[PDB]
């Protein structure tokens, strides 16, 4: 897909956001913004222009699942791709995320090759 796509990386840990931003940079995606929680992310998404969201599951104020459910219920961004990042492979959370419309999930820490593969399969399914 277009490497110009604007990404939003959501996580309450700045170091984790830097890691994901670096992995996107390795893959050639330079247009990235950050958010510390689900509410902050929704506020940036309203600004428009985003094409992809990578979000942490566990965050204060509004967690990853609630952010995902809010994006999917929004008329202007209902199909916005959302990749969930989880700390452990808890089946209940993977299924909850899938049922809520996650585009995919990755267990951190993840490699650039894993990110690339997830991005490719996701854009592929969307015809982008």
């Amino acid at each position: 897909a277009d490497k110009e796509l604007k990404f939003l990386v959501v996580d309450d840990f700045s170091t984790m956001r830097r890691i994901v931003r670096n992995l996107l940079k390795e893959l050639g995606f330079n247009n990235v913004e950050e958010a510390e929680d689900g509410v902050d992310a929704l506020n940036k998404l309203q600004a428009g222009g985003y094409g992809f969201v990578i979000s942490c599951w566990n965050m204060p104020n509004m967690d990853g699942l609630e952010l995902l459910k809010t994006i999917r219920a929004d008329g202007a961004m209902s199909a916005l791709p959302v990749l969930m990042v989880i700390a452990e492979a808890k089946k209940e959370n993977i299924i909850a995320a899938a049922q809520a419309g996650a585009s995919g999930y990755v267990v951190k820490p993840f490699t650039a090759a894993t990110l690339e593969e997830k991005l490719n399969k996701i854009f592929e399914k969307l015809g982008m």
